[PDB]
């Protein structure tokens, strides 16, 4: 039943971009997968998986550097959401592309205007 | 002081095997240790440690590749079980052996019919 | 704007020392950071981040070797405390220094008399 989509963009120096999954908090267990890439061989980015635990708010599950796939297996309740946080560690603006598990079709609005704070 | 038992078996192509620890729900804490091995040199397996944190469900707490020892510390006052999930990423039916922390003594029934879903 | 303190001490061979943060569980969101160091060039130590889970007890989030920073983002609405556990893997009694995010200022009482059990 797999469904990996690709979000592409540009991330400014020191910027952060958050892309949400299963914002509808619908029923969907099993593997989350994502990998972060850049066309820039000198990119320096970190990918962070956040989950809204069960109600306490958002918390990190794990993180990886660019080109290292991030895999995570979950059966926490009913439904629940995840966010992929991309952090540019460099001062250099660069392309990114993120391949990630999606619950439903990729929408423009999956890219959040603001990460969790 | 570690109590470490070794589970052996055969895992079919693309198959998954879960093994329960502390099924009897005793109160324990301290280091969990496991390491997955295979006699097949082109084996490609993943070991995943799962727990049920409470009013919440089963989820992954960490993972390691074959031959990479998995070490993890917790201390819960209630009697919580853990599950080792062995994933065969290869098509080749392969030997496995799992060295892992056990509470008392290994039993055939520790191999579950179904991983948490 | 981060407040990073440095704890310094000496850790006996095979010893473990735990340092608590945010001990009253005041509400916070953002990154927890710590890195373990030693003036012993040969030091062999592990740093483990533990979180108090839901009153259920303490559980490891992640771990790193000496000299490798540990970062973790939490945006939970209820405050929670954390522990940095320093394990001396060597039999050699060694200096340590831990640079870590603090919420107040560093206090003597942050050095726990005992790690969770």
């Amino acid at each position: 039943i797999p469904n990996i989509a690709t979000y592409t963009g540009t991330i400014q120096g020191k910027g952060e971009v958050c892309i949400i999954g299963n914002k509808e908090g619908k029923t969907r267990g099993g593997e989350l997968y994502a990998v972060l890439h850049s066309t820039n061989v000198n990119a320096d980015m970190t990918l962070i998986l956040l989950r809204n635990v069960g109600g306490n708010g958002w918390g990190e599950i794990k993180r990886n550097d660019i080109d290292k796939p991030l895999k995570y297996e979950d059966y926490y309740t009913s439904g629940l959401s995840w966010i992929w946080k991309i952090k540019n560690n460099s001062s250099e603006t660069s392309n990114y592309s993120l391949d990630a598990t999606v619950h439903d079709d990729k929408e423009d609005s999956d890219v959040l205007t603001k990460c969790p704070v």
